[PDB]
């Protein structure tokens, strides 16, 4: 199957999925490769090609540091890139139903990874199941990460910041201009993403240049108001300047810094990214989104508070144990290979690691709020408190605040709490329902009966897949056929949310009420 796009013909490949067929176009270029003088710049448009472009394998992933903390361990290596790293990485993928659809709704996936890592070719982002089962079109793109995607000297077009977000935006433009040739409906495009991908989706809701490029949005475990998601212009300058010092590129002409950085091998830039922060946390967002005056016209908290965003429906949610994954990347006493019973002293040191530069009083206030136990003899008390501290502060309370503020301007919002721990999860049981492990259910991997998931997980994934697809198609994440719990709208008053689990799907209210009042209303003052 060959499709004529605006810039040339592309050839795809046929996939067998569940006794049917999906057509995949893997690795279509959507921008000029950002090499040489184009490194650190906004992505430039593609010029035509005259032959057929073979989109039959995933393209290069963008340059990035790799998680080496657990060599040989699937729980960490499943997130590492599975194609060659290259600056030549601005490519996207398209899965379409067979036979070709007539006007299919389009799902555009934006991966996470702290804005420092990630790739669209991971196994858990394979869009072929969604295309097969729901007859939607799935698109995913690679976008630049790390310093190469987010180095910033604001106002300087040699390195303006937010290049990785402009990569994503150019891919959204490509879908608007080209997806009807694949049978897609450019007027029915839903963005979905997880972690930094979800933060990205929320920033497209704020960016005037993305407003005409999509219809609706799904935010899995992230939002821009999360404390890790936006770099201040002061942090960003200190970090750009530190990178230049570390690479021998310090100059008084800021533009000459950039030209010096453009002569370094990518690996020299990657090696020094970790050190631009003096005292950072486990997996620090060294180079992330900034208020650049282009993609982001103002501090996003102000835009959110004053209703300056695309008015549409949103689907937002979080996992039960968002914080646990990060504990084994630096908190003392923690290990994926034992049950990580920690002491009060270790909990206090863990707060030092996750809240550097917070006052002694601020850290005491966290301890005060999280250590007033039901039973103080329970050995797991501090282990579980530290995970909840990290998950509530970094993910759950910001997602809930985002949903409240967004819905106050009149739109329908739906909030979920994912509490199922995958039967195959390679991480230990104390880590629970971790960050990132709803993704395989959203993409329908448990629908493949070969792949060792349980029957209950197939049913759960099937329901989630239908709810997500109904949200994208119709703005309403219901499963209408199988006597399912109806998913109520989230309103700032009642704050109803839907729990997702294999047993009983339930309507609850005011998730983490006490904890989020601490994080949202008190802790920003310290
Ligand atoms: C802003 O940057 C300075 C410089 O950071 C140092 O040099 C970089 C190239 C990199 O290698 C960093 O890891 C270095 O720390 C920071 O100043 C340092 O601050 C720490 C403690 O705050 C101190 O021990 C170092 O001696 C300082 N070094 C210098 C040269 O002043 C500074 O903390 C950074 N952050 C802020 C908010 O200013
Ligand atoms: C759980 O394990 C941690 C980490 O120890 C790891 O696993 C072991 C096989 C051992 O070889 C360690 O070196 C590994 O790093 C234990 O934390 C360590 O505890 C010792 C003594 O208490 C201390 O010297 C180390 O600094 C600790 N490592 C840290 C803080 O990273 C922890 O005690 C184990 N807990 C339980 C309940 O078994
Ligand atoms: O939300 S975060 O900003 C963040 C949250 C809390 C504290 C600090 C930073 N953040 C998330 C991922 C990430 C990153 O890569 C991830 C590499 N492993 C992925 C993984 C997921 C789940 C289990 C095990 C591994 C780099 C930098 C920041 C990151
Ligand atoms: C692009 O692909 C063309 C067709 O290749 C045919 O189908 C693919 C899936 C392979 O299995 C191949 O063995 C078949 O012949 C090629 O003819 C063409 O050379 C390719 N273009 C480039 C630039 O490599
Ligand atoms: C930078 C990079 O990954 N380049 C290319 C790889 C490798 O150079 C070789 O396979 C040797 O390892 O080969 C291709 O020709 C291919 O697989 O069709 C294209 C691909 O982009
Ligand atoms: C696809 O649907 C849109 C409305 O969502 C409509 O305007 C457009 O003409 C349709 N295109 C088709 C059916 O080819
Ligand atoms: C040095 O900075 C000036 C502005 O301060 C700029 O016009 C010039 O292009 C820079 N040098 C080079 C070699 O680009
Ligand atoms: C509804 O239930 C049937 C079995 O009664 C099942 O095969 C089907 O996949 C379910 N549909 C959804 C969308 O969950």
């Amino acid at each position: 199957i060959i499709i004529a796009t605006k810039n040339g013909k592309v050839r795809g490949m046929q996939l067998t999925v569940f006794g049917g067929t999906v057509t995949a176009f893997l690795g279509i270029p959507y921008a000029q490769p950002p090499l040489g003088r184009l490194r650190f710049k906004k992505p430039q448009s593609l010029t035509k090609w005259s032959d057929i472009w073979n989109a039959t394998k995933y393209a290069n992933s963008c340059c990035q540091n790799i998680d080496q903390s657990f060599p040989g361990f699937h729980g960490s290596e499943m997130w590492n890139p599975n194609t060659d790293l290259s600056e030549d990485c601005l490519y996207l993928n398209v899965w379409i139903p067979a036979p070709k659809p007539k006007n299919a709704t389009v799902l555009i996936w934006i991966y996470g990874g702290g804005f420092q890592t990630g790739t669209s070719s991971l196994h858990v982002y394979d869009g072929k199941f969604l295309a097969r089962v729901e007859r939607v079109i799935v698109v995913s793109m690679n976008y630049r990460v790390g310093a190469l995607g987010f180095l910033a000297l604001p106002g300087n077009p040699e390195a303006p910041g937010n290049m990785g977000l402009f990569d994503q935006q150019l891919a959204l433009q490509w879908v608007q201009k080209n997806i009807a040739a694949f049978g897609g409906n450019p007027k029915s495009v839903t963005l979905f993403g997880e972690s930094a991908g979800a933060a990205s989706v929320s920033l497209h809701l704020l960016s005037p240049g993305s407003h005409s490029l999509f219809t609706r949005a799904i935010l899995q475990s992230g939002s821009f108001n999360a404390p890790w998601a936006v770099t201040s212009l002061y942090e960003a300058r200190n970090r750009t300047l530190n990178l230049a010092k570390l690479t021998g590129c310090s100059r008084e002409n800021e533009t000459e810094i950039i030209k010096c950085l453009r002569n370094k091998d990518p690996q020299e830039i990657l090696l020094n990214e970790a050190f631009v922060v003096p005292y950072g946390t486990p997996l620090s967002v060294n180079f992330g989104p900034t208020v650049d005056g282009d993609f982001l016209t103002d501090m996003p908290d102000i835009l959110l508070e004053l209703g300056q965003f695309k008015k549409t429906q949103i689907l937002v949610g979080v996992n039960k144990d968002e914080g646990t994954a990060f504990l084994v990347y630096g908190a003392p006493g923690f290990s994926k290979d034992n049950n990580s019973i920690i002491t009060r002293k270790e909990f206090q040191e863990g707060l030092k690691i996750f809240f550097p530069g917070v006052s002694e009083f601020g850290k005491e206030s966290i301890l005060f709020h999280y250590t007033d136990w039901v039973d103080d003899q329970r050995p797991e008390n501090y282990r579980e408190a530290l995970g909840d501290v990290v998950g509530d502060y970094n993910f759950i309370c910001p997602a809930l605040e985002f949903t409240k503020k967004f819905s106050e301007w009149g739109n329908n919002a739906f909030f979920y709490y994912f509490e199922h721990r995958s039967s195959k999860l390679p991480w230990p049981e104390w880590m629970g329902v971790m960050h990132g492990y709803e993704i395989e259910f959203v993409f329908g991997l448990p629908l493949e009966r070969r792949d060792q998931y349980t029957k209950a997980e197939e049913i759960l994934s099937r329901s989630i897949v239908k709810r997500w697809a109904n949200f994208a198609k119709y703005g309403n994440p219901q499963e209408t056929q199988n006597q399912s719990t109806s998913w109520p709208v989230f309103k700032s008053t009642e704050q109803k949310y839907l729990t997702l689990n294999t047993e009983s799907t339930r309507i609850m209210t005011k998730l983490r009420a006490q904890q989020c009042r601490f994080w949202t209303s008190f802790f920003p003052k310290v």
